[PDB]
DNA sequence: CTAGGGTCCTAGGACCC
DNA sequence: GGGTCCTAGGACCCT
């Protein structure tokens, strides 16, 4: 009863697309991200930039101090979406059991697959080869009996490689696996776990489930399970989008309501256009706004509302502005919609 | 020197039983 | 007192 889960993950996805479409960028350090003047961060970088230490989520000013010749690109999201659609179609030739996690990656459940003599290793290789053949982009892959191990495995032989974890290999793999490598164990959790002496899954194996539940709630059960290779989450091909957001960080903090309202007037048409792609009648469950202050505190305020409405968003932003700003500058303004349940 | 697109979990009071 | 809804905040994920 052992499943075969493949995780496919494009290499340096945004950058890889820009090097394909502009071979001049292949061998110089490049990154997709907002400029230092826009107070941007790196979305991703190519391997020439990563050699300097450039990483996703790094402030662009930090990226540029590490790599002064870094070439900064704005991003062509329709080009990324197009490659995404293509690889998802390539996935469908092998199975309908496809759970995309983002543009550039998906889980595949090939447990019941007839391709490649049922070899999940050979399927992942065919899929990566096909992606290369048809998109001239490389992908890496992980093969394992459960989702999270497959996702970890796809990083281990990046780029343009794959890694297989068999059930017999699972205990040795877990023993020294850093907790931080588990998807959903982030910096804050890893630091909490570290300060109680828990660094690896092998450390957590020596822990009592009851203690983990008291100390972390349902997250503690997840930690206990994962540390044992337990991950019963099924590949789910039926997930639906729940929200639509549009937000902008300004190059300088704003201090006047007039400036905030001007920002919203430019954000609203974009929110309407994106909502309309998925809900032509603009019917929604909730709408709301987001402010981020100069001290990086963030507040949202959102409410039940039947249909995207600009004036109510301005009104709500005005209340938030007046009521929760306390004289701080504002670096970000955002609009938000929660979609109806079906 | 700190983005923009999101999902999920938690938690208190409201409301309903 | 128990469910569920409403709401805000925050960890976390991808690039
Ligand atoms: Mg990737
Ligand atoms: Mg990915």
């Amino acid at each position: 009863g052992s499943r075969k889960i493949i995780h496919v993950d494009m290499d340096c996805f945004f950058a890889a697309v820009e090097m394909r479409d502009n071979p001049a960028l292949r061998d110089i350090p490049i990154a997709i991200g907002g400029s230092r003047e826009r107070r941007g961060v790196i979305s991703t970088a190519n391997y020439p930039a990563r050699k300097f230490g450039v990483r996703s989520a790094m402030p662009t000013g930090m990226a540029l101090k590490l790599c002064p010749h870094l070439t900064l690109l704005p991003g062509r999201f329709d080009a990324y979406k197009e490659a995404s659609n293509h690889i998802r179609e390539i996935f469908s030739r092998y199975t309908s059991r496809i759970e995309p996690l983002s543009l550039d990656e998906a889980y595949l459940d090939v447990t019941d697959s007839v391709h490649c003599h049922g070899s999940a290793t050979l399927i992942a290789q065919e899929i990566r080869q096909t992606i290369f053949n048809e998109l001239q982009l490389t992908a890496s892959a992980g093969v394992a009996p459960v989702k999270f191990l497959a996702k970890i495995a796809s990083d281990m032989n990046k780029p343009n490689g794959q890694f297989v974890i068999t059930p017999a290999e699972v205990p040795a793999f877990l023993q020294t696996l850093p907790l931080a490598k588990i998807p959903g164990v982030g910096k804050v959790s890893a630091a909490k776990l570290e300060a109680m002496g828990l660094r690896t899954c092998g450390d957590v194996q020596k822990c009592d489930l009851v203690m983990l539940l008291k100390r972390f709630g349902k997250f503690g059960r997840i930690l206990w399970e994962r540390s044992q290779g337990i991950d019963e989450r099924d590949v789910n091909s039926e997930r639906l989008r729940k929200s639509v957001g549009v937000e902008r960080t300004m190059a300088e903090d704003i201090h006047h309501w007039s400036e905030c309202e001007a920002i919203i007037e430019r954000l609203y048409p974009e929110l309407e256009r994106r909502l309309a792609k998925v809900k032509p009648d603009l019917l929604i469950a909730r709408q709301g706004v987001k402010l981020k202050f100069d001290d990086f505190q963030q507040t949202t305020q959102e409410h039940v509302w039947p249909r995207l409405n600009k004036a109510d968003l301005i009104a709500t932003a005005r209340k938030t502005w007046d009521e929760r700003r306390g004289g701080r500058g504002v670096r970000l303004v955002g609009l938000h919609v929660t979609l109806l349940d079906p």
